[PDB]
RNA sequence: GUUCGCGAAGUAACCCUUCGUGGACAUUUGGUCAAUUUGAAACAAUACAGAGAUGAUCAGCAGUUCCCCUGCAUAAGGAUGAACCGUUUUACAAAGAGAUUU
């Protein structure tokens, strides 16, 4: 979330009864933030991977609580998304049917990848199982590069 | 996951609720690249020596080169940037004379 300077509102009622879960998410990305020395590359990538999952995850919190438990108002939704609190593109695409569990809107960015397909993420268990048994090799598909989405499908 | 349709259970019957089942939606990321000795950076350090045309001290500007360095550079600078300095035999014939040989 963004500072508190005079060009922010009060947060609006209900915002304490959330902020504890809040307040738990910004300690985790300020941990996962720091820098750690991470010799290999590998490791590397999977420490930015637990960025974007947590990004993902209080995104989806806030998500919930909005458009699924109907939980918090929607002038303090706004307050939220307009603070930084949640991703409203992200949300977005989880408003739509086949993107309701989006890992993020990287793995949909067809003009990135080489190929021009989605991220393989993207692509439900299902199919990745019977195209690998069929070619006779098990799924070599793990997590994903741009962040560990191991596998996203509204279905999976 | 969502949604459209169907079976079913719950309810007096709808709404609603769950179990089952068909269709729709969404569909292949990334690498020319692995993490210290063995696939390649260099300066520096110790020693000696102390810059071409000079009897002596020097300004230089070039050229040739499968040597380049600094610089944005087709400018300029780098000891006149450096190297240059050695080694060198046959398109080999003609005319004539005096000695050698059968
Ligand atoms: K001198
Ligand atoms: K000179
Ligand atoms: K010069
Ligand atoms: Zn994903
Ligand atoms: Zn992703
Ligand atoms: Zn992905």
């Amino acid at each position: 979330p963004r500072i508190k300077t005079r060009r922010s509102k009060p947060a609006p009622d209900g915002f304490e009864k959330i902020k504890p879960t809040l307040t738990d998410f910004e300690i985790q990305l300020r941990d996962a933030q720091k820098d750690k020395s991470s010799k290999l590359a590998a490791k590397s990538n999977e420490q930015l991977w637990e960025i974007m999952q947590l990004h993902h995850q209080r995104s989806r919190y806030i998500y919930t609580l909005y458009y699924k438990r109907k939980a918090i108002s929607k002038d303090l939704y706004d307050w939220l998304i307009k603070e930084k609190y949640a991703d409203k593109l992200l949300i977005a695409k989880w408003r739509k049917t086949g993107y309701e569990k989006l890992c993020c809107l990287r793995c949909i960015q067809k003009n990135e990848t080489n190929n021009g397909s989605t991220c393989i993420c993207r692509v439900p268990r299902a199919q990745l199982e019977e195209e690998a048994r069929k070619k006779g090799t098990q799924v070599s598909f793990h997590q994903c590069v741009h962040c560990g989405c191991r596998g996203c499908a509204s279905t999976d």
